[PDB]
């Protein structure tokens, strides 16, 4: 079904966003509850709704063609694959469709944004930084002096796909504005590395204090690390069904990186060693250490944002209450301490 795909995706109408489904721009949505096989078409819509097709004049061809190979471009470990790029540039499209975003930035620093959701993990394979540095892979040969690995990666990626014939939706830039662009996903991509994020805390608590300034150019700069950032985990925001799934996830694909370590003879961080990892209290760290901060920082600039930490602090009470559940009590299901 993959060039019936191309066919398909082109030459029928974009589907309007209302007809996907009567809520896909609120919220409460669960963007990964959509087939993955709609995906691509969903995309288009986005794009079509938020009139950036319709806006650069961009080749409905190009256009769809970029789609599929962005789509291609991911491999299929347990949490970094399509379905998280796809529920992460949803949340850009509601973040858009709610807080107003043409209010707050210029239409090419949106474009860039939304587009870079699309391809932030671009060849994720499953581990991360460490993993590339300490294994001397051929990713942490070519990174070498800065690290974002990783992120360095997924913009070269994204770079090598608009550079593909057919798929530069690009193409129809300015050599000025083309290279903004460009700068603009890099910028993007690589805020999206944790490392990044705790570097520029300090300066996103200030910009919040202070107030977003249009006119202010390093606003423009913070708003778009911290818009991205709230993309990548928005996977909290939704049900705790969501976060418990995406948890299952996580620690999947982090476990084999530690049982891979562990093969090589390096000695894994706790989150990533299945012996060692106690999965409850590592998400509450999370949530209250890292995406609890985001989302209210965003509750600060955006007041509309204001039910998105809330879902985000009521997840993070939950896993509190099933914290317990970790400890085996009575017996398992089948009545047998075999397990033993
Ligand atoms: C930090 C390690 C904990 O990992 C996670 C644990 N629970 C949920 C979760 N959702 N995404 C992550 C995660 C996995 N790897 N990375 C790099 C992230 C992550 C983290 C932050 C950002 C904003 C800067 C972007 C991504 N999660
Ligand atoms: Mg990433
Ligand atoms: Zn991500």
């Amino acid at each position: 079904a993959m060039d019936d795909e191309y066919t398909k995706l082109l030459h029928d109408g974009i589907q309007p966003v209302a007809a996907i489904d009567s809520n896909f721009a609120s919220f409460t949505y669960t963007p990964r509850s959509l087939p993955e096989d709609d995906t691509s078409m969903a995309i288009l819509s986005m794009l079509q709704d938020m009139n950036f097709i319709n806006n650069y004049k961009i080749d409905c061809p190009t256009l769809a063609r970029f789609c599929l190979m962005v789509k291609k471009g991911y491999r299929d470990p347990p949490y970094h694959n399509w379905m998280h790029a796809f529920s992460v540039s949803h949340f850009c499209y509601l973040l858009y469709k709610n807080l107003e975003l043409t209010n707050y930035l210029e239409d090419i620093e949106i474009f860039a944004l939304f587009i870079s959701c699309m391809c932030h993990d671009l060849d994720h394979r499953g581990t991360n930084n460490s993993f590339q540095v300490a294994s001397k892979s051929v990713l942490a040969a070519l990174y070498s002096s800065e690290g974002s690995v990783m992120e360095r990666h997924h913009f070269a990626q994204a770079i090598a796909i608009l550079n593909t014939h057919g798929c530069n939706i690009f193409d129809h830039f300015s050599r000025k504005d083309y290279q903004r662009m460009l700068d603009l996903m890099r910028d993007i991509i690589l805020a999206t590395d944790l490392a990044h994020h705790l570097r520029i805390f300090k300066d996103l608590q200030k910009m919040a204090e202070v107030g977003y300034d249009r006119n202010n150019k390093q606003h423009h700069r913070l708003l778009l690390c911290l818009l991205m950032t709230s993309c990548d985990l928005s996977d909290q925001t939704k049900g705790w069904k969501t976060t418990r799934k995406i948890a299952e996830l996580i620690y999947k694909e982090f476990f084999s990186q530690g049982d891979l370590e562990k093969a090589m003879g390096n000695r894994p961080m706790e989150m990533m060693d299945r012996e060692k990892a106690y999965i409850p209290e590592l998400q509450i760290s999370f949530m209250e250490h890292i995406a609890m901060p985001i989302y209210k920082l965003l509750q600060d600039l955006f007041p509309k944002a204001a039910e998105l930490y809330e879902r985000v602090a009521s997840n993070r009470e939950h896993w509190t209450k099933v914290s317990h559940k970790f400890t085996i009590r009575g017996l398992p299901s089948n009545n047998s301490l075999d397990f033993l």
